[PDB]
RNA sequence: AAUAAAAUAUUACUUUGGAUAGUUUAGUUUCCUGGGCGAUGAAGAACGCAAUGAAUUGCGAUAAGUGAUAGGAACAAUAAAAUGUGAAUAUCCAAAAUUUGAAUGCUUGAAAGUAUACUAAGGUAUAUAUGAUAUUCAAUAUCCA
């Protein structure tokens, strides 16, 4: 699976990529939502809180039944949730993408979480059984995440 | 009156999907030649056999192969051994061909078995109907001493 976007100078900038991660896209879409453009150590600090219930991860466009929560105050949605799976997920790589960024020699306290993308993956399926003898699916939901982090360069 | 979080629209890239294009050791139809099975045990079924095999292929206790005749230097995923004093490969040939199956000594269900004779174990023959010949008989059935 490639990349969605290439960075502008490959000379500053490291790479992170998880394929057929077992978690759930819907949450993981609206997880990586919230990181997108703040820096490393404060979206690691961000991430953390999650995983602990101290920050909202704003369920903007999926919220069908999502309960409201006083944490999301200010940022336009009503609706928020504290997903920890997806957000372990994205801190292992989160971390794989900083020991990547050192090993190029760059600096990781300048380091931003310019592009992340999540996409849908192939599901596996799974048996429910109904009644009047009937069965279903019961499908997983996968997905694809991309990390890029870049130095932030006034313009 | 204001927000663009959601929503909507266009393009680029990526993703789920497998359309489209290119392709064919597969099919369909017609035509030509034959139309060559079996009690000398067939077709079919079952089990077993490779140095590492489950299927498939080939084979039958001589097992992915034996002899003979052609054939001329390979096979390979990994080792071995053999090999111009003959490796692969080919066959209307020779030997060999397990349990069954028309199945045919008797029995057979998913049944393990078992009788007699001939040459302990092994191997042969013994089902039903039927033609010819040989031999042994039955019936005063017709004569007949």
């Amino acid at each position: 699976v490639k990349y969605c976007a290439k960075p502008v100078n490959v000379a500053k900038a490291a790479q992170a990529r998880g394929d057929n991660l077992k978690v759930h896209f819907k949450n993981t879409y609206e997880t990586a939502d919230a990181i997108r453009g703040m820096k490393v150590a404060r979206a690691q600090e961000f991430l953390k809180n999650v995983i602990i219930k101290k920050e909202i991860v704003p369920f903007r466009k999926h919220n069908g039944g999502v309960g409201r929560k006083a944490q999301c105050k200010g940022l336009n949605c009503a609706f928020g949730r504290w997903p920890v799976k997806s957000a372990q997920f994205i801190l292992k790589l989160l971390k794989n993408a900083v020991d990547n960024a050192k090993a190029k020699g760059l600096n990781t306290a300048l380091l931003t979480v310019s592009h992340i993308a999540v996409q849908e993956a192939r599901s596996s399926r799974r048996r429910l059984y109904r009644a009047h003898g009937s069965i279903n699916s019961f499908s997983s939901s996968p997905c694809h995440i991309e990390l890029i982090l870049t130095e932030k360069e006034k313009k």
